[PDB]
């Protein structure tokens, strides 16, 4: 099974990293144990969607390409390692974003920095280590691979894009013209920057590059198949599926009970430029906009309840269904275009869409 | 002048980074301005010792190697860019370490995260961007260079080592056997881990790799001269000079007035494994150790004053002078050994020592 190989490689990668800390970085056993627990707590327990996308893309090409058995095994091992690079990159983001946002829970468990023996003082550095481990992995496992340079270059550009996206995200409730390191940032009062275009830019950089583009292209690279596809189509379809992913996340933040969500959603309190706020402001009458402005972005539970009420009364299910229908058209169109050069890869993308959509 | 070229390249690198944000990352002008101010505030204003070491090593080899003039200029430009990679890496560390430690000032100015329009929520991500910029620089300026892979590999291993060193540093006041993410960490009461060996491990990883080893080897790489030297000697001498650097920093933290230091030193309050504490515990009688334990690691100003008194009464100037004399012997010995294969590089190391020592 794909999952079974993927999880076995985690054990191998963990052992390599911790053994190297002992043999080359002079680490002692208690700190090795701390880092092992940190790695498990921050990297394990999700769905491994991103990492497994690398594996699944690679498996698709193995099914139609002649290889020695040892080569099949090496490609699958490379896909697993590259998948864990992305999972560790996500772990880095989640650790640091939870600190930056003051989040409380993540996947039914306390955020890493809130563990009693961690604290922010250690957790910021723990998140730095998680990202450094992605590079240690690559240089060790891919040292002699022909895709090493392309993979490292891709990884770093996606990582940079994601940090730029985090800036877009955490500043999305400020007026751009008032941004200034010397002046404490007030929340917007006109919400003029709550537009579809601006929302799409947040999501594209914050989410879609590392969640959809990177796993797909990494699967191509470890398969030596990047010339088998039109890269502009891979970008466009990743952008599309990633945006749909984030729209779903945004809806759930407001409307999924905390036990199922795994956290208490705070997008309203945090004044996020979410799909609900943008779409509501694309629909609302004057009265409703005024009420939204009077209540959005405040921890006060009665104000949050007014915003959720406005959202419920706004029939945003209709907008979501129409958004979803348009995304189905465009994603299907792009999958069709991908078949011109690689039916195999087009099928992998169809699977990524089906897992995202349904 | 070397400094004049180095600072000119900053302007060039800044322009490249910000222009690329506009042309490829969809940035708007106010956020470009924020990032420009962030870059200037976090990267400028120090001595540029690390960055200029790259330049000076490269200049040493230019003086004795035949090159076309355009090649001399390209090598110096590469040395400047590689120097700014290290300066931006340091900027990353300082931003994140100041947040992790709750520091107040850095170089006579508030720490970046304490700017009113920054906040920890933005500053953690700003520090992430600073490090991502080091990689954007390398891939853009060194794309076709033969040293690209060696440089990237070196940079990432030094970066990893530094994060491991930060872990050693911020955990240095806890008993290793009690380290545990599930349990809030108490300060040591026996100080058994305040030893020269353990202190040297903190310093080696936290400081010496990125402050001394990386600039020296980067200067070799951009000069295509790494085979001109014995790398084990470069490591040993970097370790030695870097440790002396940190010992000086530790003394100043306790004894240099804040205006000259640029901050209010808090190593005693923070219970740091500093050279003063280790050396004091290497000298003290039972009575003095007991008093140290009763007062170390507490913000209470009268307790800090008791520790400073113990340090003053302990005649640690004698230990420092004897430490310094031994470092002079060993550094001179290693410079002599370096002359066997490269007098030019040995001279660059002598300059790095002279700037550190005097
Ligand atoms: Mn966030
Ligand atoms: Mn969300
Ligand atoms: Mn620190
Ligand atoms: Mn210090």
């Amino acid at each position: 099974a794909s999952m079974e190989r993927f999880l076995s490689v985690y054990d191998e990668v963990q052992a390599f990293l911790l053994d190297q800390l002992q043999s080359k970085y002079e680490i002692d056993p208690n700190r090795a144990r701390y880092l092992r627990i940190m790695m498990d707590t921050t990297c394990l327990g999700g769905k491994y969607f991103r990492g497994m996308t690398v594996v699944n893309v690679a498996e698709g090409f193995l099914a139609v390409t002649q290889h020695d058995e040892a080569t099949k095994e090496r490609i699958l091992h490379d896909a697993c390692v590259g998948g864990w690079m992305i999972e560790f990159l996500q772990a880095h983001y989640l650790v640091e974003d939870d600190i930056m946002d003051g989040s409380v829970m993540r996947r039914g468990k306390p955020c890493w920095y809130r563990f009693p023996g961690v604290t922010t003082q250690c957790a910021i550095n723990d998140g730095i280590i998680l990202k450094s481990w992605t590079q240690i992995m690559a240089w060790h496992y891919f040292a002699d691979r022909p895709f090493l340079k392309d993979l490292l270059c891709l990884f770093q550009k996606v990582d940079y894009a994601t940090a730029v996206g985090q800036m877009y995200d955490v500043t999305s409730m400020c007026d751009s013209n008032k941004l200034d390191p010397e002046v404490a940032q007030p929340m917007t009062t006109d919400f003029a920057e709550f537009t579809p275009a601006i929302y799409k830019r947040i999501v594209k950089y914050k989410t879609t590059f590392y969640t959809y583009l990177l796993p797909l292209v990494m699967g191509l690279l470890v398969s030596e198949a990047a010339a088998s596809v039109e890269m502009n189509l891979v970008e466009r379809v990743a952008h599309l599926i990633g945006e749909y992913f984030q729209v779903q996340d945004d809806v759930m933040d407001c409307f999924t009970p905390p036990e199922q969500l795994g956290k208490v959603g705070t997008d309203i309190e945090d004044a996020k430029c979410s799909w609900l706020a943008v779409t509501f402001l694309g629909k609302a009458n004057a009265a409703q906009v005024a009420e939204f402005k009077a209540n959005y972005g405040e921890k006060d539970p009665a104000k949050v309840a007014v915003v959720k009420r406005l959202y419920s009364k706004a029939n945003l299910q209709a907008d979501f269904a129409a958004y979803e229908a348009e995304v189905v058209r465009e994603v299907e169109s792009l999958i069709e275009q991908l078949k011109v050069k690689s039916p195999t890869f087009a099928e992998s993308v169809a699977v990524v869409w089906e897992k995202t959509h349904k």
